[PDB]
């Protein structure tokens, strides 16, 4: 049970953690494949190829790291659940491609920002922080 | 009327519970093929072939046997809906398939992880535990 | 207005009612066709060929008759709106087709099982008990 | 302003009101067909034909006139939407094709019943009761 | 910011209000067209050809102007989204085509009609009233 | 953490304000493109071209620079997320293309106008105001 | 316009219907000659000869009058578009000559069974059934 | 831009209307002849002799003079794209010569009639009704 | 109405069923000839001789029977449409004549395999299996 | 990138705009010979004599210079891809040749007629309008 | 069952696999020949001569043992269906025949290259690997 | 891998880019001669001579090098399926023979033009960019 108000987010490649964030999210998949015969009971599958994606949202701020992301930059990623105290699980994604941004606001509210990002070539990486 | 709070998943090849579980889930269909003539009054139907399909929702923490499920796994599930006490009924699949994972948090909640499965080949064999 | 709460399903092969109900329900369906000349104000149509289907959901309880359901099974059911007193209309189906099974759970609530099935051949038989 | 609670629902060929009635509901549409050239500012548009269809929600009880209602059949309908007082419209449909029908219930509720109909040939003919 | 409890539709043909009004609606589209090349950065767009379409929704009285709509009529409108007080914009369309209708009531309501047109070779005048 | 009710938005050409604003957003995205080979783990992409879209929601006021703006209109606007205050970032958007707009009102609220438009060949200029 | 699925086809030499019947279809032809002159605007035609052909799908059952087709037997058809009611017509064929059979099947389908046939020495009677 | 929805087709000779009619056809054509000599750019061409073609779609009706229609037939054809009313223009035939007629149907669907026809010795006269 | 997911083939020789079968098919033929004179209405035909020929489709595994299929072997054939439950019947070709195969894959599919035959010097021999 | 939506096709002879236009199209060809001799490793080519064709269709109308087009007809045209604006290129061909046309409609649709032409002689002539 | 996504190809020559594979495929055929006389009922045949062919599909790259093929080059192929490991079996050509290659693009793809070969003088020889 | 969406064309002879490009498409083949005796079991073959062929679309615009492009004319091609990047392979063609183009458009698309060429006495030669 990790806290989750610890969440931190960092650009790998320059350094510096993102900003006012408010959620983060990640996925993996797998394609899958089906078969089956004349005379069969069940069917079979398997899996192809992988993916990875995900997203987070900040709050709109254009003296921050969060402002220099543009949809086709690559970026090295890395995702900290739950901190960066030492022995703290971190994903860390390689070639991370940003696919698009959605800025709004309202007039009652703070003006968010929502990047959206992929994979390209590798699949997340696991690790444990010293 | 079983409990519900006890229910107990299983990575049966290893022999060690998932974790902090928040909920599961499971199905099971068969392909329906239907037809008729002109001149018939209903029509007529039967099945062809057989799935299954299931997921379940944890709490993330690195240090825990949820955390080894990674897309196209191969690992044998064992799932006691009312526990494990003698004579509870528990599905057990065989060579369950795992497709796809979803990490995501807030800034007020708890990083949660949803593993989402499938079968290969089998079914879901009921069984009554000793 | 019927009760409701006295709704009573059987399995009309074995004679045995279903346990822990929660919900049932029945369609009928008639597929349409339309058509229409150059110069008509009105578009005709009429029905080819006829459906059922339904479904009911139960608390899940290995030691039922609501247990030995499985997709793929023929089963003759009778579904009773009103309860069994005399004169209690009720809804018989012949070689009712059974389709889908879904079971499921959370940490804080009762197992449940959807039993989903179809008509194959026959369409149900309104009647009244003696 | 009509009041809402009065509406009567009659089949016409036996002059019957339904019974327990919860809400009905009706409908009139003609396709449409748009066209324009190389250098038009606006699009052009007309109505070819035309239908009907709507519905009706009753409590079921299987001694009414609301159960002789079956998928295929045509029955003349009178729809009163604000009763049956002299000078009230009622939109009377010849030759309704009556299309589908869904019965359900709950643990905690009343069994309802849901009829579904559609215009065969003839479109709703608008009228002032004497 | 206009009222919007003093909204006047009227049929400019014949010249006569609407009658118990809900709400109303309006739109505007013009189709878009995009291309590039092997070798751009971004992608070019233009709007070819326009529309437009909108609703009202009214309660049922049979003894209104509301009532002789029909299907397929031709009409001329008006709308006044702040009165007909001088110096108020009304946007008049000319040769509106009303496309469909849908009378509803409820066991505890009013019953209601909406009306639903479009534009047929013509676009929205705006225009101020004297 | 720009404060969020600041938020001007002016048309660049003619050089005057919107008026009574409730809420602007705005996007950015790229294309993607995935390939891969018969014996690869991952799979890989790229962002081919990019577009821009958003929209505004403003008060019906026909005495004022929101009227004026027509489907199919080009025009080149402004966002000031912050305010005009120096130091404030503004996106600024050449050659923004109106697509649609769309008037409404209720019996109880204010007539409600909202413009929505795209970018055809430039895309959003980010910038720091004076 | 006949409804379409009350087509009935006949061996009128035994008196016995076809079966799961699916689509049939019919055909008349007459070949064509055209000439002209050195000097002419237009050309000449005329017929000299007819035909006719046409096929029918089923679905593949062995205990049916459709198993004893076999390619190159003679047989008296009587096709009834609309159904055996009397005054609806019928197509009688006299001396159908059978040219070919093409049975198949798939893993979810139906075997099913296209005769296809032609006419020898007569032509299409049309008629109506008393 | 006519209608489409009016088209009407005659027999011309004895003054009866078709039917439910779903889409007519016509053509017109001119052979070309081609040459050039050694040293040539381009090459020359003209048109020698004119034909005619043309089908419609009915729907299958024996009580209707398009079933009176066979084969080999001469008839004096008239067809109004935009309706009978004055001043509409509409192509007449005369000797057109029908070549083939193709029934169909399936098991949800209406039967249909293809009549297919030609010119013989005299080709479309254009006109306009009075 | 055969069940069409039982579908059985045999080689009838050595005695083994072909394996992960997906789809079968059969056909016959005879040669038509027609004739007529200078004065006749209709023409003649008749059926010289005849034929058969089809094919199946299965899953490429190269340890099964249909991996011993070689274009030009000479092999006798069952084919069960429903199985090889008592009763049904099944049409078994003697002299069955394999004349290609086409073994082909996908990137994301299972590799597959086509083998197609002829008749030679036999016909299929309808029968029922006991 | 021209907008293609302002399109514009004359009658040169006369001087008048086509009408409702739906497309165009245009082509040139120039025959192609090959030849090689005993021990060569590629093979050579010219090309002899060009041509050129095309078509265009419109929505069916009397009143219309499209309507005066018939089969055979000599007609100088220009086609205008990107309007009449001064410097836009536009191709002129002389001595057109109208090879054929054909109407056709449907029963939801607007009656269309395609023109299709070809060249006698001569070669469009690009030019740039003044 | 093989997997399909484990393919792999070599020129056996140089011993080099392709590189980014998307497809393959292969054919064997055997000609045929019938004969019959006045007088039988069923034709006889048999199978001359044999063939082979096939093709694949690459991702164009420059740097690659896929670029080196030419057409006309005579090459010793591989194809293993199911991969390389140990008892999977192999179809090996040799003297294969290129015979034609096709490379394309679009303006959102990646350049695709076709190799399309032949055999010379040999046939498939099946294998299994050690 | 090649982006694709990089591919750059170029009139060698000129040194000009051709403009707006949708995609190109390239291709080479020999024919084929085949052969073999009474009492063969295979067939043998060989590669006699050799061609090339390709084409591609571009947006119509008439102030491009594209434009200039006539059916007839000889140009030195060169493609570059991965852009002018260092190390990026090129095919060249010398004595490139252009055949034919086609323009054509639509109502709502952009008029595109579509280049078809061949190869006159030399073959394209593979090389790699400086």
């Amino acid at each position: 049970m990790l806290k989750g108000k610890d969440g931190v987010v960092k650009n790998a490649s320059t350094g510096d953690s993102i900003g006012h964030l408010q959620s983060w999210a990640l996925d993996t998949q797998r394609d899958e494949v089906s078969g089956w015969g004349m005379g069969d009971d069940a069917e079979r599958a398997f899996t192809t190829v992988g993916r990875a994606s995900g997203n987070f949202e900040v709050y709109l701020d254009p003296a921050d790291p969060s402002d220099d992301l543009e949809p086709g930059d690559l970026v090295d990623l890395e995702l900290y659940p739950g901190g960066e105290s030492t022995g703290s699980g971190y994903r860390s994604v390689a070639g991370a491609l940003i696919l698009s941004t959605a800025e709004s606001a309202s007039k009652d509210g703070i003006p968010m920002l929502t990047v959206n990002w992929r994979t390209s070539g590798a699949l997340p990486q696991k690790a444990t922080v010293s």
